[PDB]
DNA sequence: CGCTAGTGTCAGGGGAAATACACGTCGC
DNA sequence: GCGACGTGTATTTCCCCTGACACTAGCG
């Protein structure tokens, strides 16, 4: 029972940080775009500080007023593991595998 | 209907129910068991069955009669799109480098070799 | 006809979200 | 110094889960 009992909201913040470390309101904006609604910072911050104290996020300082949050490798392990569990249960056919890799081929083609 | 309108607001519990049925359609306690092996704890059916009743009214899970004491649950088309759409988001936030990408390429290569 | 499998379900307890309230700071 | 930035936080709210209590239907 490591990354299992996380909340949907929380793991979203984990996959957010997998792309690159960000500073807070930078997370609110990207979460606002996935959900499709305003995410109130009263909800964001408190959940962040629960991951830090469980060893999945590190709340390093950037300004006198800005913080930079990033994934501890223990938190990065949480991202990869339940990504394996979904790929485990998704890739159950030839054509499903051909779909996952054509997804990842496009994802890396936009990388630049 | 689009699955992102609905599937993006679901519980972690509910999203795990989805990924499970994305493997194959199963009946009630088959989900319960194969969810327990993922969590590691117990999964009270008093929580399970209602969470499936939620997914069937949003049009993502189908409920049919195998016999009149056992129903078989399965993802429908909107349900299937909800599973892949959540996969397309996770991947793009994880595929950020050749290093990250390959780790995926070998994760699926292993799971595809495990189908024999 | 006992006993289990298989689901229904609801009052009760629990815990995070809304929605305000608040204060330092960079910027200009 | 006056504006928005960036973050803290609480308590009231609300909703989901925990924990029974229940009922049918197969299996013998
Ligand atoms: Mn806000
Ligand atoms: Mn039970
Ligand atoms: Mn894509």
């Amino acid at each position: 029972s490591d990354a299992r009992d996380l909340t949907a909201f929380q793991k979203n913040i984990l996959t957010v940080l997998g792309e690159e470390a960000r500073y807070g309101l930078a997370i609110k904006r990207e979460l606002e775009e996935y959900y499709g609604e305003e995410v109130n910072h009263g909800r964001l911050y408190p959940n962040l500080d629960d991951l830090v104290n469980k060893g999945l996020v590190e709340k390093s300082e950037l300004d006198k007023r800005t913080n930079e949050y990033a994934l501890t490798n223990e938190g990065f392990d949480a991202v990869v593991d339940d990504l394996e569990w979904t790929l485990s249960k998704f890739v159950a056919d030839a054509d499903r595998r051909e779909r996952v890799e054509t997804i990842v081929a496009d994802d890396a083609a936009a990388l630049e």
